[PDB]
């Protein structure tokens, strides 16, 4: 059961959370996926990451709008890469509050992204401050360290089993740890175990390029990180 409107495709995940998914061909690999989520919030819509453009984000907001037809109160992003952050400026047009990790805001515009309007912190135990997230709801916002890149963030959906590393976690089936250019290989492993560790009861690990998994592919990831320390 997948919904498509226009080139994006919708999957409910649980009776208030839906995964978006948006395509780009990238050179020796075809079309590639995308995913964030979606979270209806009582008379409020929740946005985890961006679609690959903004005409594709633009077209996240019509299904909202066509489908559930409640307004969309913030978006929080999870790191300053084109698949996650590529549809800020879709928001900003539609009014929309937009939340990244304070590095994601440093980071985005030499990365050719826009930064989100505010700047989220994070607690010496990882959880995000309040102060910086109000209103975030049952989204429950966590750094885990640097690993996909220095300023990934994960999310966990309050009323759920369901959890989202995005780029940091692999799928189980996984034969690579992808995009290591921008990696930091040393703390990649710890990163995957914390994120695990702060979310031990989510059973659904939605990931980022891929179906959901489960927790397996967190495991998978911190084992085969293990091997470049
Ligand atoms: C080979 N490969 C993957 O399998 C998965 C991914 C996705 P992720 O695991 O990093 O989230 C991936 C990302 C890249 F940016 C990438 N390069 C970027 C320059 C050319 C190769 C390769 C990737
Ligand atoms: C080639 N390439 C990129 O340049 C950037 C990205 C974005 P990021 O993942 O670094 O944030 C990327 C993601 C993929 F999932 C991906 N594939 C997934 C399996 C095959 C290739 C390639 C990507
Ligand atoms: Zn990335
Ligand atoms: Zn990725």
């Amino acid at each position: 059961g997948d919904q498509r409107f226009g080139d994006l495709v919708f999957r409910q995940l649980a009776p208030n959370v839906w995964q978006h998914t948006s395509y780009l061909d990238m050179p020796g690999f075809g079309a590639v996926a995308s995913n964030g989520l979606i979270v209806r919030d009582g008379g409020r819509v929740l946005v985890v990451d961006t679609a690959w453009t903004d005409d594709q984000t633009a077209q996240i907001l019509n299904w909202i709008k066509q489908e559930i037809n409640l307004p969309v109160a913030l978006a929080v992003v999870t790191h300053a890469h084109q698949d996650k952050m590529g549809g800020m400026d879709a928001l900003h047009a539609a009014g929309i509050a937009t939340y990244a990790n304070a590095l994601s805001n440093q980071l985005a515009p030499q990365e050719g992204m826009v930064a989100a309007q505010h700047s989220l912190t994070f607690a010496a135990n990882g959880w995000v401050e309040p102060a910086t997230a109000p209103n975030f709801g049952p989204l429950k916002v966590f750094y885990p360290g640097p690993g996909h890149t220095s300023d990934n963030i994960t999310v966990g959906i309050d009323g759920t089993d369901i959890a989202f590393g995005g780029c940091l976690i692999k799928d189980s089936k996984a034969k690579s740890l992808g995009n290591l250019g921008d990696a930091d290989t040393e703390h990649y492993a710890a990163s995957a175990r914390a994120f695990g560790a702060a979310f031990p009861k989510a059973s659904m690990i939605v990931m980022s390029h891929s179906a959901p998994d489960s927790r397996a592919a967190i495991t998978h990831t911190a084992r085969m990180a293990d091997k470049l320390r």
